[PDB]
């Protein structure tokens, strides 16, 4: 799709059979989801955003379907204000910025 | 142009007499720039992201040039780790997401 920016670029994602809304976030290097359960091993990690640093759980090789497009990659889970899809997965789905 | 997301979408902006590098950030509602002593009135605001909130000064109707494109609108100034061009100005320069 082509998505304009007069509204937040929120899209439905499917992850682990669950449907969630997430924000396409070109200013995020990483994909960060709000607290949820995911299977398998994870590693503790820390990440910084505008307001400082948080702890997250880093899960590798997770499938997410983003607006029907398939990705498999790293997903960080922790106290983000909102689910964000970052460039690690935006690149997988062929997302670009155009003007 | 088209900007892929293999690396951060950093572009050149001008505000005035200051040229700075800023992210084209679809996850940012409003543009937030690092500390600068702009002329005119402003209002205090607090904005939130990963890690919590920061305090910023909201300046309105500021002309910025982004990759040679004209924009004018709100600019929040405060101690952000990274300059971001948010949706308020991205729309003005014709920026969409495409996949
Ligand atoms: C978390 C989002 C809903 C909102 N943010 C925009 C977001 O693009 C920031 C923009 C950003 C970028 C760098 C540093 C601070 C903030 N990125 C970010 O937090 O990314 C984190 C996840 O991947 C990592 O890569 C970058 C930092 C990590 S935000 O910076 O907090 C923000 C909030 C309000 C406005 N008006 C402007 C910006």
């Amino acid at each position: 799709p082509q998505i304009t920016l007069w509204k937040r670029p929120l899209v439905t994602i499917r992850i682990g059979g669950q449907l969630k809304e997430a924000l396409l976030d070109t200013g995020a290097d990483d994909t960060v989801l709000e607290e949820m359960n995911l299977p398998g091993r994870w590693k503790p990690k820390m990440i910084g955003g505008i307001g400082g640093f948080i702890k997250v759980r880093q899960y590798d090789q997770i499938p997410i379907e983003i607006c029907g497009h398939k990705a498999i990659g790293t997903v960080l889970v922790g106290p983000t204000p909102t689910n964000v899809i970052g460039r690690n997965l935006l690149t997988q789905i062929g997302c670009t910025l155009n003007f």
